[PDB]
């Protein structure tokens, strides 16, 4: 019971980003980033790479840290405490299209466009967004 | 062996910061901002308050999130991993002189000017502000 440490990727995909709906005891069916828990030794920017490919299937480049979020799970099976770094990073091949690579964990993942994002979106990213902040421009 | 969350603070008085030089199996000697471990549950600001005060007695107000830091320690005694997150602020009370309250981990405590600072820093942050990073303007 310590916060543990979470990268999330905004893969900057034309206007839009990649979401797909969690299938998970936290945020089930809100749609959320891919990402996952940085490994001891892991560079952000390396955890963010695998993440992505171990989630998707998608080679992505140009890793640039976006911000920091504090995430505490009050109402969940056990009580979890996120830090949550931000990354932005872009597709190697532009060409690429995703794959549900981990069908227990997701639904599916798919492009949003910035202007047009699904609801529900998992709460610290609600949050996040809600404060202003945007991954094109940060 | 997972990656732990600190919480570092820039501590601005005038043009200057508070460091201090660690007294540590990591990076001993070397002059670090006050932080510590972020504990469950706790805010980014929480952390902070509660770090500077255990350790220079100092109150603090104004906290800003700045950025993070991924610090591997593979030479250390026992290799560590910390995600280190960056909190700018300010004394309540500018005349307010820092105590040693942990003796046991820090030498001691002063302001040096952003223009003239203190060698040799821990590396973590001699490799943030070799990023161009300035906690006064950031
Ligand atoms: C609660 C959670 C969003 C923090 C960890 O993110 P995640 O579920 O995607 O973790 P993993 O991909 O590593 O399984
Ligand atoms: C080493 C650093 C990046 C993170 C740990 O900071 P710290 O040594 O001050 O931790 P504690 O205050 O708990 O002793
Ligand atoms: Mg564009
Ligand atoms: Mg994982
Ligand atoms: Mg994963
Ligand atoms: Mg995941
Ligand atoms: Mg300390
Ligand atoms: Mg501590
Ligand atoms: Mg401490």
């Amino acid at each position: 019971a310590i916060p543990r440490v979470a990268v999330v990727v905004f893969i900057l995909n034309g206007n839009s980003i990649l979401l797909g709906r969690r299938r998970s005891s936290i945020g089930n069916s809100t749609f959320a980033l891919p990402g996952g828990h940085l490994e001891f030794g892991e560079s952000f920017e390396e955890c963010a790479a695998r993440e992505v490919m171990e989630e998707t299937g998608l080679k992505i480049e140009k890793m640039k840290l976006l911000t920091v979020t504090n995430n505490v799970f009050k109402e969940a099976p056990t009580p979890s405490h996120y830090v949550s770094v931000s990354i932005r990073a872009v597709l190697v091949d532009p060409s690429q299209e995703p794959k549900n690579m981990e069908p227990e964990k997701c639904e599916g993942w798919d492009w949003y466009d910035w202007e047009n994002l699904p609801k529900p979106l998992f709460w610290p990213l609600e949050k996040l967004f809600g404060s202003g902040f945007n991954p094109f421009t940060h």
